[PDB]
């Protein structure tokens, strides 16, 4: 059964106007700022952006890779695709 939502998981998240995009849950370093509450730190692979989303917005990429996971004509998705799928763990800085 589903846990929360932890650091490392892969998603993908939904924007308003963006399709559904490769993600993962970040972590919070010391000193870096902190989401709101009920909010997770997204990463966007590919983009390399941030922002806060909370569960409603967070699909597992497991369960949802063949209906996402396809290339995509927006800035950053199809790079964003071969982090997910090949160093998904990796720094991105």
């Amino acid at each position: 059964m589903p846990h929360a939502f932890k650091p490392g998981d892969l998603v993908f998240a939904k924007m308003k106007g963006y399709p559904h995009w490769p993600a993962r849950i970040d972590d919070i370093a010391d000193g870096a700022v902190k989401p709101p509450p009920n909010k997770y730190p997204i990463f966007f692979f590919g983009t390399h952006e941030t922002a806060f989303l909370g569960p409603k917005d967070l699909f597992p990429y497991d369960k949802s890779k063949d209906k996402y996971g396809k290339p995509n004509k927006r800035k950053g998705f199809n790079e964003g695709l071969w982090e997910i799928q090949n160093n998904p763990h990796a720094s991105y800085s």
